[PDB]
């Protein structure tokens, strides 16, 4: 409905630090990390490969807590 999540704009390899080109905002279901937090995600690492178009979930980001 109106809440957007962070979605991978490219494949993100396992253990890569997130950069802004990697993250778009889209209204997807199920809901993942709120698109509002994209600034705060830069430089944090993902703990698994995230294919293009996959919603980024809290458990995929090392050290994420919000």
């Amino acid at each position: 409905a109106n809440q957007a999540s962070v979605v991978a704009n490219q494949l993100i390899p396992i253990n890569s630090a997130l950069t802004l080109v990697m993250m778009r905002s889209e209204v997807v279901t199920p809901v993942g990390i709120p698109a509002e937090d994209i600034p705060r995600l830069v430089s944090m690492q993902v703990n698994r490969a995230v294919p293009l178009g996959t919603t980024l979930m809290p458990d995929m980001v090392k050290g994420y807590a919000a």
